[PDB]
């Protein structure tokens, strides 16, 4: 199913499931991430992330939110923002990476730089992904099997996630 397709790349974004893509469904994920791995909001890796989060929002809402409003429905997701994000899925995985780079510091536990596929579930689970699910989608990001999800893996991931298969 196409459609339902669609409609799992929209959930992943309305992340309280009212329906609609706000800017507080991506603050609320990154307030999530924080609280899942014990980083203060405060703290320079917490800011990193608010701020990658709003930016991604910037970024989907300038694809999405056609009547400037400041929230994406259904519609406009379905619509609109299914091709566009198709068409141009690398150019939006951009907009994401500072998103996703502050989110692989927030989860890097020992500071070395690098993440673990265990703590990659963590933070998909934040992000509303089932344990089981989360735990499937975490090993599949190690595409080369060294135990380490890194930024080389998680941006192309992305664009692919966000690209809806025809
Ligand atoms: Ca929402
Ligand atoms: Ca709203
Ligand atoms: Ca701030
Ligand atoms: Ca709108
Ligand atoms: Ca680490
Ligand atoms: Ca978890
Ligand atoms: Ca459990
Ligand atoms: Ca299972
Ligand atoms: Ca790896
Ligand atoms: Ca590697």
């Amino acid at each position: 199913e196409y459609e339902r397709r669609i409609a799992a790349r929209f959930t992943t974004f309305d992340q309280d499931g009212n329906g609609h893509i706000d800017r507080s469904d991506f603050s609320g994920a990154a307030k999530a991430m924080l609280a899942e791995f014990g980083v203060a909001a405060r703290s320079d890796r917490g800011q990193a992330l608010y701020g990658g989060a709003e930016a991604l929002w910037q970024g989907l809402a300038g694809i999405a939110d056609r009547d400037g409003d400041q929230r994406i429905t259904r519609e406009e997701f379905v619509t609109g923002a299914v091709k566009r994000l198709r068409d141009k899925p690398d150019r939006f995985a951009e907009m994401a990476r500072p998103f996703l780079h502050a989110a692989l510091g927030v989860a890097d536990t020992d500071g070395d730089g690098a993440v673990t596929v265990a703590d990659t579930a963590r933070a998909l689970t934040a992000f509303g992904v089932p344990e089981d699910l989360a735990r499937q989608a975490a090993a599949a990001l190690d595409t080369d099997g060294d135990g380490k999800v890194g930024e080389t893996e998680i941006v192309p991931a992305f664009a692919r996630y966000f690209t809806v298969p025809a």
